[PDB]
């Protein structure tokens, strides 16, 4: 879920307060639309897209999916014991993370007009 998602975020990128990737790009906080603005929002693209397909599971819906993982000493696990649904989802979120990460953040792309630029 979510708040997990947060968590996890706040797990690999402990610098960044979480709310830096709440609304950046065209895809990092939404569903996404239109070309992703750099790196850190193709991230986003892929953890949307990640989320597209873990939809098509009967019941599963990714927004609001408790799984179980775990975050320590630097490293982001999805645990046994998830189902399909919940290791799907688990692994959008666990690689969405690994990839902010990595990615360079630049401060002109937060809070873009979605309207405009992501058609």
């Amino acid at each position: 879920n979510l708040y997990q998602f947060k968590n996890m975020i706040q797990c690999t990128v402990p610098s960044r307060s979480w709310c830096d990737f709440a609304d950046y790009g065209c895809y990092c906080g939404k569903g996404g639309s239109g070309t992703p603005v750099d790196d850190l929002d193709r991230c986003c693209q892929v953890h949307d897209n990640c989320y597209n397909e873990a939809e098509k599971i009967s019941g599963c819906w990714p927004y609001f999916k408790t799984y179980s993982y775990e975050c320590s000493q630097g490293t982001l696990t999805c645990k046994g014991g998830n189902n399909a649904c919940a290791a799907a989802v688990c692994d959008c979120d666990r690689l969405a993370a690994i990839c902010f990460a990595g990615a360079p953040y630049t401060d002109a792309n937060y809070n873009i007009d979605l309207k405009a630029r992501c058609q």
